[PDB]
């Protein structure tokens, strides 16, 4: 049950809408090769959270990390818009649902 | 119900007062043409949260994001003072109520 | 009740001590004329939270906002040292109590 | 009680190990000549939390603030390596305990 | 247990995967010899959280510290990828598990 606004914003062949995901793992990694921020779902799916140096994307990425860590802490579900082209798929948008 | 203070400030300007809103979705988006931070109400109404690069407004915008996210986690209601100029309407002021 | 330390530091020449305040609203506002961060108590008293652009005061002002929002979320009471020279009165020190 | 590691790092005559402290107030002050962040224990003990502009102490001092806040909100105890003179004392290290 | 993703990435013979660690202390230290951020587990094992002055690694190390603090606050277990060459061992990746 992603909002219709969230669905409308991720409605293209080059992006994957994924709905009602339970995230159960939140990962920070600064190892070589695998550095980044990730989440893993109850199913075992993995996404990478985008990072960005400057404004405005640095506001949105910081909020993606807060959404991700709140979902893992609370068990709230998220809906995601993600790039299918990248492995793990990179999150382009995320929706935290009560 | 909105504080008299908050109602008076919103009544100064042409923006519209919205009371007792229950926010159920919080969105961060870095897609190409819908980038931003947004909230979705229990009735499906959508608003964008103000963005600002610089001081002092970036203080207030950061707190609007925290108020948004707290309302979504807690189910606390919010009152908004929202501009109709844009789609979705932009939150110019918000009040978290316990 | 306010700590002796908090009370001793609130210089009565320049400010007044307010004890055992229950804050029930937290407001962020970016409108042109009512610009700022505020709190509203259970009795309708309003106060403006101080902001600063530079270190070190912006460490303290960030923590005033965290105390304010935590009090509204939790119902924990605060004590304030507030200047009466503006309306709303401005908070120059705040003490969150467990 | 304090970890052996924490005790080991605070084992000198000029700083005191203080264990099982209940913090019940958390103060932000920007007033003339008392500005700073402080905590008050259940028995009336006062400490200033250190402040630092630059890396790496800006990381640790920000974490000391979050530890103090969390202790006040949760009632979790802390252990401190602190100065041994009259209140208010300074803090060299702080351990939040579950 | 560790996600398959997490386990796959802790793949240097010089590194150690530790699973299902319950962290019970979170330390901020600004002493001269021992400055840093640490966690202590329910069995007394100690680790140092990595630090980084600059983007991008400072995004991940900030999230390491949020993961550690959340774990101590909630009792949620963590999985770590850590380096034995050090005393205390240094965390190069960490997975918070709901
Ligand atoms: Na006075
Ligand atoms: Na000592």
């Amino acid at each position: 049950g992603a909002s219709q606004f969230f669905k409308d914003n991720c409605n293209r062949i080059t992006a994957s809408l994924v709905e009602g995901v339970e995230l159960t793992k939140y990962i920070s990694d600064i190892n070589n090769n695998t550095d980044g921020m990730y989440v893993v779902s109850s199913t075992g799916g993995v996404w990478r959270i985008s990072r960005a140096k400057d404004y405005p994307d640095n506001v949105m990425t910081a909020e993606m990390r807060k959404i991700a860590m709140a979902a893992v802490l609370s068990g709230m579900r998220v809906n995601m818009c993600a790039s299918p082209a990248s492995s793990p798929n990179v999150i382009w948008a995320i929706e935290l649902e009560a």
